[PDB]
């Protein structure tokens, strides 16, 4: 009887984190990309400005 | 009167060439970091062409 009760108390537990680790795994690796993007994109954006006047 | 004469001749030659050295060192050299600069023009704007889409 306790045995199968915490069997099942665990076994929300373990289920709850499958959810949160399947939304982590697509919003942090999202995240990233999108950083990376928007950061290289500004340096090329203010660069141009100087470098145009420069060519 | 052969020796005197003709190194003259060789003196005059030697002014020559290193008259032509002092003009033509600076340009190629200018004209080296011309390339440079141009190439880099050249990348950021292809980079900066497309940031709209990106954007």
């Amino acid at each position: 009887r306790t045995a199968r009760a915490g069997y099942r108390g665990r076994a929300l537990d373990y289920a709850l984190q499958i959810n949160v680790i399947e939304d982590k795994r697509k919003f942090d690796i999202m995240e990233f990309v999108l950083r990376l993007v928007e950061a290289q994109a500004t340096h090329f954006q203010q660069g141009h400005e100087e470098l145009s006047r420069l060519s």
